[PDB]
């Protein structure tokens, strides 16, 4: 019946296709994981089109713990080890062009700095107010997380392989469920899709990335 | 200027007394640090009376990076050292945490309250907490706002001065457009949500004036 609720966004393959196009157009999407996993919907944006206004929306509508999903190669490049001996690294801040690091603009500056393919460890102070996540190799076919869905979506869309996520939260602090996620998506012109949709699509189109 | 804007909340001593009373009554307060420092206002709540609705407000109106201010002793008993050994205002983040039990994903208002009360428990054991997580503990410096003029110390000092458990939560008030709230917006927020506004300088002077060594 999640399946049935999502029918106004199309069938599974169409739900992926439209999410890919929204991303290529610099818009965001809403990605749900398995109902028996976190059963949460995250706003997802591409780093390369990311704006202050998009970041502000995440902060105002989501948990506020905005994460940067990176490939393992990029995380390694940044010398970001895991926070602890979900693949949270130590937290990060831009050294240049920010103040406290927490404003929407500051977080976006931090994020663009980290996602740069020419980035260096020393571009980033640690700890900070952006929370990077290492996407596992293989993506959603290997681990069915929002982290992997984020990076696969960018890759599948032909975009810089870095994205930001944050979990949609209702005003009263409870986590948003499918009906709320659907309404939020229609109000914000953001396609909704599931991790399972992405799994099926990758295989259906022989998408090794 | 900031003085004249704050004068409606009363003189510096009164501003502190009203905040201490708010906390004793289970309500929140708004704490500003120095204008030449972060120049930001944090919502502050006592852990011992913390509710889901209070947490929910912080998530709506603040950065969403809700931090738990702990004594160094409490952080040690949880096995929470500094997140980074060579910290690049020297904010004393530990590794992030989650309740081991009694939560699902950790991020809902209710789950963050559960993690926070689990962590702040003075009989807490390290295994009560998973790491990493979605609550951000901060190690307050010994000596409080007379050691470091931060929101972190302000939070723990306010709890001690009010005679509560020395554990509080903070989060930075954010404007609808993503920029951080400044004094005028913090003042309006306080008057809208019935939260006393005070500054770190108020706390410093209060503590000196009232021989409050803590
Ligand atoms: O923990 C989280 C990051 O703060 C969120 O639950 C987010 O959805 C990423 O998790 P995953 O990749 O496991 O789905
Ligand atoms: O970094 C922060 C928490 O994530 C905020 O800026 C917080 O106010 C830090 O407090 P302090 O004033 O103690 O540095």
């Amino acid at each position: 019946n999640q399946s049935s609720l999502l029918a106004e966004f199309g069938d599974p393959i169409t739900r992926v296709e439209n999410a890919l196009q929204a991303l290529r157009e610099g818009r965001g999407v809403l990605l749900l994981d398995d109902e028996d996993r976190e059963n949460e919907g995250d706003i997802i944006y591409a780093v390369e089109s990311l704006t202050t206004a998009q970041m502000a929306l995440m902060i105002r509508e989501c948990s506020g713990i905005v994460c940067l999903c990176l490939t393992e190669a990029q995380a390694d490049r940044l010398a970001l080890p895991p926070m602890v001996v979900t693949a949270f690294t130590v937290s990060i801040e831009a050294k240049h062009g920010v103040t406290t690091g927490v404003s929407a603009q500051d977080r976006v500056t931090t994020i663009k700095t980290a996602a740069n393919p020419q980035a260096k460890p020393e571009d980033l102070a640690r700890p900070g107010h952006v929370f990077p996540l290492r996407a596992r190799a293989g993506g959603v076919l290997a681990r069915r997380g929002h982290t992997e869905g984020t990076v696969d979506l960018m890759q599948m869309a032909g975009l810089q392989p870095a994205g930001v996520l944050c979990e949609l939260t209702n005003p009263d602090g409870s986590m948003a469920k499918t009906p709320e996620i659907i309404e939020f998506g229609k109000l914000h012109n953001m396609p909704v899709l599931t991790i399972e949709d992405m799994v099926q699509y990758r295989i259906q189109f022989d998408l090794k990335l």
